[PDB]
């Protein structure tokens, strides 16, 4: 029927949703290094 | 009380939740972009 | 009512939180390019002329 059919998905909506936010994450302070590097890069090439 | 309400309740446990990591990483995506368009613009040639 | 009611918001809530983090992957997508790009562009600029 069509609650328990929302009530499941929702759940693994729920699950799957968290995964995202986690892989997100973990890119976010990837990508925030390389900002770091390349702003140390331009730096030194001022010398 | 319920299995049925408590999945419900948890679900929205779950949500609200996730919702706040999200506004998160929306703000440190956001962050990310503007120091880059920030790095740019501070490159500035100068020949010689 | 409530219990219905708490069942749709829930599942309106969760997709709209799916289509959020779509569009935050977009953009790392578009920033992880744009990094690549300058990480390229900067390569070439100091091999030519350094120190």
């Amino acid at each position: 029927n069509a609650w328990d059919r929302t009530l499941i998905e929702n759940g693994e909506k729920i699950t799957s949703l968290h995964r995202e936010v986690e892989k997100v994450k973990l890119d976010q302070k990837r990508l925030d290094q390389e900002l770091d590097f390349i702003l140390s890069q331009q730096k030194e090439l001022e010398d």
